[PDB]
C-alpha cells in the first residue's frame, strides 16, 4: 500500500476510533479497523489512556493551545521508534486530546460568537447607525 | 450621550439575553439588564422579515455545516453580505439572529465541531513524521488487527 492512501484511511480510522470510544465510556472498512481498536484500549491502553489523561487534567488545553501540547506529547511518545503499541497510543491520545477541547470549546463558544457579532458591528458602522437612533431601545419602535 | 463605544458594550448585553430567550422560545414552544430586556423583548418580537431570516440562516448553516474552526470565516462571509446592500433596523436583527443560529449550530453538533481541528493533527502528525510509510509497508491499518 502508498503512503498517501494511509493518510486518507487515517481519517476515518481516527473518526471511528473517536465515536466508539465514546458510546464504550457511556454506561466502512475502515471504519471496522478504528472500530476494532477502541474496543482494545480497556487492558493494553489502559496504561497510555490513564497517563494521557492525567497530563491533560493539570494542563488544560484549549483550540490555540491545542497544537503545541499535541505535538510536544506526540513528539516524545515517538522519540523511541515506532510500534503498533504507539500508533494506537497516538489515536487514544487524539480522542483525550477532543475531549479537552469540547469540553473548554463549548463553554467557551458563546463567547467567540459574540465577540463577533460585536467585533462586526463597530467595524462595519453598524453600531454607529444604531448609535445616532438612540441605541438599541430604537430597535423596539 | 449615545457613544458608538456605548453601543458596542451594550451589543454583549443585547446579544446573550437575545440568545437566552430565543433558546427557551425555541424549547418551550416546539432584575435583568435595560439591555437585557431590550435582547429579551427582539427575540419575543417574531414578525414575517425575522422568520424568513432565520428560515434563511437555518438552511444556510445546515448546508454548509459550519465547525468551531470555519465558524469566523462562515460568520463574517454571511455578515458582510447580509451589510452589503446598506444597513437597515432589520438586517441589524438579522445579524442577532444569525449569531444565535451560529452558536446554537455548533452547540447542538457536539464533538463533531471540535475534532477535525484534532483528526488533522493527527493525519499530519503521522504523515509527516513516517508513521503512515511505516504503516503502508506492513499493508494499511489492516495489519494493526489480531
Amino acid at each position: 500500500m502508498s503512503e498517501e492512501q494511509v493518510a486518507q484511511d487515517t481519517e476515518e480510522v481516527f473518526r471511528s476510533y473517536v465515536f466508539y470510544r465514546h458510546q464504550q465510556e457511556q454506561e466502512s472498512t475502515m471504519g471496522q479497523v478504528g472500530r476494532q481498536l477502541a474496543i482494545i484500549g480497556d487492558d493494553i491502553n489502559r496504561r497510555y489512556d490513564s497517563e494521557f489523561q492525567t497530563m491533560l487534567q493539570h494542563l488544560q488545553p484549549t483550540a490555540e493551545n491545542a497544537y503545541e501540547y499535541f505535538t510536544k506529547i506526540a513528539t516524545s511518545l515517538f522519540e523511541s521508534g515506532i510500534n503498533w503499541g504507539r500508533v494506537v497510543a497516538l489515536l487514544g491520545f487524539g480522542y483525550r486530546l477532543a475531549l479537552h477541547v469540547y469540553q473548554h470549546g463549548l463553554t467557551g463558544f458563546l463567547g467567540q460568537v459574540t465577540r463577533f457579532v460585536v467585533d462586526f458591528m463597530l467595524h462595519h458602522s453598524i453600531a454607529r447607525w444604531i448609535a445616532q437612533r438612540g441605541g438599541w431601545v430604537a430597535a423596539l419602535n
